[PDB]
């Protein structure tokens, strides 16, 4: 039903609001929601580990399954597989590890993929483990994405670095 309430306009097609991706899967209903994956799917923590979590593992079953045909993601891919409870879709998405020497580049192909979809209910990518920083990340977002994308940021004081940092 894609029931977003309370969401900070960005530009016309990027939205945030501080809030915590699960809880707001359960009360939008939304089309689409993105993962922040790694290449195995093995959602062990961060956003992959809490929407997999709030799914009680049959996001981790499915997954499994996916990459017994494909074998591993590319960094910067993605496949479309259930939402299961959350979503009728989830996008996992690849976003480049930085930590381990993958390109900051990566990350634009990671949020290409949010095109394929006309509205999706994200975090931002290659944040957390994956040591992006965020406000470049959101950057990347607007610049590239340009289907219609609600943003979740779990933590107030990220939240307000990111909103001071696009509308001061
Ligand atoms: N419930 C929950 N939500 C999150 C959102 C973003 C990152 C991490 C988390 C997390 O660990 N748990």
């Amino acid at each position: 039903v894609n029931s977003f309430s309370g969401y900070l306009k960005l530009t016309d097609n990027v939205y945030i609001k501080n809030a915590d991706i699960v809880e707001e899967a359960k009360k939008v209903k939304p089309t689409v929601v993105v993962n922040a994956a790694n290449v195995y799917l093995k959602h062990g923590g961060g956003v992959a580990g809490a929407l997999n979590k709030a799914t009680n593992n049959a996001m981790q079953v499915e997954s499994d399954d996916y990459i017994a045909t494909n074998g591993p993601l590319k960094v910067g891919g993605s496949c479309v597989l259930s939402g299961h409870n959350l979503a009728k879709h989830c996008l996992h998405v690849v976003g480049p590890n930085v930590n381990k020497g993958e390109d900051i580049q990566l990350l634009k192909s990671a949020y290409e993929n949010f095109n394929q979809h006309e509205v999706l209910l994200a975090p931002l990518l290659s944040a957390g483990i994956f040591g992006a920083d965020p406000i470049h990340s959101l950057r990347v977002c607007v610049d590239t994405v340009r289907t219609n994308v609600y943003l979740a940021v779990f933590d107030k004081n990220l939240y307000d670095k990111l909103v001071s940092s696009f509308l001061e």
